[PDB]
């Protein structure tokens, strides 16, 4: 019983070295983050330059409402910090927590002074599937690994479905969830009794990249599991079919600067 996503997945992976290459950007929306570029490579960050893709990707389910970010948000694989720090620009937001690995092959939280700053506090070398669940307000988690096995990848987002299972049992009013592969068979049976479970629904984010098919599990929509997911997947074999086609560039994030 083939999915869409799982025909996806399949002709990824036959892909030569050369059309992966074309594929991945082929269309997608990009913010371009040339202008500290080198400051953040060398690890100093620059004012309210952005310190990963991430803020942009936050940013662009906050403007259509996906969610509305509020309270005491916590932020569960930070790495760098892009969620935490766009979160802590957001009138409402009143405090912010990141929690990462961090260490060898993992980023670490940058330190910036990016607008409201000062109610961000990120911290590295935890392993956040040991950390017991916590209220919070707004609930952040952006983790799953990729891998060219489907399998692999369904059972990476069920761990980390089942982690912040916990967390969700907290009752925070919004919530943002990766969910690295929605594309098998129990993964949308899951991810329906999710839904069920806690409400919200499933977006594609247009700034991932056609390498991947995740999305966002968001307390803002309100989608229909198969829906989502399969126009998903039909957006991502068209996208294998027919000549490239050019990014679509965002402005860049500006988070701004000074305390809150
Ligand atoms: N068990 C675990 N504990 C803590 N962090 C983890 C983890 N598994 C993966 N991660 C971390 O989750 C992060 C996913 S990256 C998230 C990007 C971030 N939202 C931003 O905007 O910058 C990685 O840095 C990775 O190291
Ligand atoms: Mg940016």
């Amino acid at each position: 019983g083939e999915t869409l996503g799982e025909k996806w997945k399949a002709r990824l992976n036959q892909m030569s070295a050369l059309e992966f290459y074309s594929y991945k950007k082929s269309g997608i929306t990009e913010v371009c983050r040339e202008e500290a570029r080198r400051a953040l490579k060398d690890g100093v960050a620059t004012g309210g330059h952005a310190v990963s893709r991430g803020s942009a990707k936050l940013r662009w389910l906050v403007d259509r409402g996906y969610l509305q970010p509020y309270g005491k948000v916590i932020d569960l694989g930070c790495g760098r910090g892009g969620w935490s720090y766009y979160a802590a620009t957001i009138r409402k937001v009143q405090e912010v927590k990141g929690y990462t690995k961090g260490g060898p092959g993992h980023e670490e939280p940058v330190l910036v002074q990016s607008y409201g700053w000062n109610i961000v506090r990120l911290k590295s070398g935890v392993d956040v599937f040991h950390m017991a669940a916590e209220p919070c307000d707004t609930l952040l988690c952006d983790i799953g690994e990729s891998s060219s096995s489907p399998e692999v990848e369904e059972a990476r987002t069920l761990r980390v479905l089942s982690m912040v299972g916990d967390w969700l049992e907290k009752r925070p009013g919004a919530f943002c969830i990766k969910v690295l592969c929605p594309y098998t068979s129990t993964m949308m049976e899951t991810l329906e009794r999710l839904q069920r479970r806690y409400g919200g629904g499933l977006v594609r984010v247009p700034l991932s990249r056609n390498s991947t098919h995740e999305m966002y599990w968001v307390s803002g929509a309100k989608s229909n599991t198969i829906k989502s997911v399969s126009t998903t997947s039909q957006l991502l074999l068209g996208r294998m079919d027919g000549p490239r086609r050019p990014v679509k560039y965002e402005e860049d994030v500006n988070l701004g600067s000074g305390t809150r």
